[PDB]
């Protein structure tokens, strides 16, 4: 059970009906666990996500990153990816909290799809990534100070 | 998004698509009630981090415009891992959102193509100030207010 | 240096991404404390190997010595680099942090063959469970000559 | 304009002798057409100890221009150095709130360093390059910094 | 390389173990430029693995001018040594910066254990690149202290 932890989600918006999915599987992970009302936070592209989830992460347990990076015709691919990778494990250490990573980066639209969680996809990012964050809150709650 | 203090940190290394950029996050900032955004110019992109840190004291949010074309030599990979590692401890040092508009493209016609020029496909300099505006409108939402 | 270690206060990490794997490779861990004389070293786990860095950092505050263990496996995606990066970057930051070793037995394989072939299973080439813990407990050691003991 | 007033550091490594110097003679031509004559200028042996040089300069300087010449030999050691420099150059830069140039080449060949030195016959001079990055930054810092 | 006094320096050496005879050769070239620069006894320390001496070199950073870091990364069959040596990178770059202290990198990342044995300045080795790390080092603390206060 995960129902005392307070958990926050940032989910980015471009690849609105992916994103949206991955939202849906982190939403009915969070419900399944007790947790009706997480926060819901909307950014624009997923290095917007490190900042918000850094302000997540001064009031909540648990912090789940949610995007969709899909290659396209440039390298700007990697450097996106590399932003997101190293803002979120900044913000993880600096605030002690677990930021899970529940952001796509995909060669292809295909397999974006099949990692969100939609009807037909075999398996849902956005699902496991909100189990990673609150296992880890609730692992660290237990680490923690407890008298 | 009129309340919100915007600062435009654009390089100068491929002129005509930086002003392209630069134009597109100018418009974006005045459709949204913003008329004079701090604008600063600097000359190569690795220059940003450090003048986005100043800006960053200052500003809601600060948008980075650049262009950086690969060469013939592995000097594209660090450059852009440079902007990459400094915007982003930029943004977290700061608690700002620091928006990246600087384009990472193998060819001229690319960086072109994503300028927001007549015949581009799109403009990256319009969507990064977007990026920073409704990121710096959010933070505010989230953060302290009576 | 594997011979001696009572008096080291030992974490282990371990993620459950590949489970079998994860398993073999925390088997060799514990193999190598209880060999250096530590039968119950901090055991904590984790799912997966991005969640590794924030509870190292935990498990730094009151340990001498963190071994980090997980199995991290190429998909179709790029993911598989952008993963293996925020470990090492996460785990690198930590043990600077904390001034305490974090061992890196965290799997990181194009194939699940491989994995299994540095798991320290019946069949495995090595260990990198039990290298890990080596690795740790030595420095730990190492650290503690190091240090001040007047 | 008028760059008079800037501390400017160069550091510069050693590694490839005739190109480092090549940049650094670029570096010192930029330097005194904006009228600074003496520079501080160290010197160091390889591009993995310009960062803690930089360091040291930047508590004492508006703007450091880094020198250096990475050519790519048999293994991916070349890749590293690179990397070192990248993460160092940019951590002083945002530490010491000052202009860090990125003057060090990263080439496969020793024919792409020399064009990019300045020498007769080069293509460019990134070591000229640099500094006017350095100089220009340092001088736009001045700009947005406390003047009453 | 003998030329300055460097006698005054404090130099640390951490060298990793993973493929000794390598290791052992990297160390013996780093012992020979600090005897030949005025420095018998360097504090050295050796760890099992490269990943292990970012931690050590912040120790021994913390009471030495200069610490030189030596080790063999030779590629495997996996991934695994791009972030190994990735995290060398990051954790020496660092440590150096940290404690404003010179740390080199006589860290070898090779392909094959040829190219390895080729630079760590064994009897038919084209270079030693222990040797050159705490050249590099030594001149870089000299410059330091000149650098910094004094008088
Ligand atoms: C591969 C790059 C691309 O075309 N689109 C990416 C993408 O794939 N996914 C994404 O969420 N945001 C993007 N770009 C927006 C980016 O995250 C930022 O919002 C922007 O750089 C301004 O900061
Ligand atoms: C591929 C490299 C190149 O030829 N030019 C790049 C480039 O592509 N784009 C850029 O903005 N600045 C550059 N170089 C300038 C660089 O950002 C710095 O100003 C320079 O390293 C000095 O600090
Ligand atoms: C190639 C990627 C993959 O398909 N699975 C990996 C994997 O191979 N190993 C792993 O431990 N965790 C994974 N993913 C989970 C990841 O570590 C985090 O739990 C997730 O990002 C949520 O924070
Ligand atoms: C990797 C390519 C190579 O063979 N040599 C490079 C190089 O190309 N350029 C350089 O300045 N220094 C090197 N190596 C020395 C390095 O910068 C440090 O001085 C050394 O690692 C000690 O810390
Ligand atoms: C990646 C190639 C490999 O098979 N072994 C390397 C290697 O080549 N060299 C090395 O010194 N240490 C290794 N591995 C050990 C590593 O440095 C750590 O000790 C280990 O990850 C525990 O922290
Ligand atoms: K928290
Ligand atoms: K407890
Ligand atoms: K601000
Ligand atoms: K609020
Ligand atoms: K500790
Ligand atoms: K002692
Ligand atoms: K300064
Ligand atoms: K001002
Ligand atoms: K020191
Ligand atoms: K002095």
């Amino acid at each position: 059970d995960a129902s005392g932890v307070r958990l926050a989600i940032v989910a980015s918006s471009w690849h609105g009906k992916i994103c949206d999915a991955l939202l849906d599987g982190a939403r009915k992970v969070a419900a399944g666990c007790g947790l009706d009302d997480p926060t819901v936070v909307r950014v624009l592209g997923a290095i917007e996500i490190p900042v918000v989830a850094q302000e997540l992460a001064r009031n909540h347990d648990a912090v789940v990153a949610l995007g969709v990076v899909i290659r396209g015709q440039t390298p700007h691919f990697d450097y996106v990816c590399d932003a997101v990778t190293q803002g979120l494990t900044r913000v993880s250490l600096d605030s002690s909290t677990p930021i899970a990573n529940g952001v796509l980066t995909t060669n292809t639209e295909e397999q974006a799809l099949d990692r969100a969680g939609l009807p037909t996809s075999a398996e849902d990012k956005g699902a496991q990534a909100t189990v990673a964050a609150l296992a880890t809150a609730l692992t660290l709650r237990e680490l923690r100070a407890h008298s």
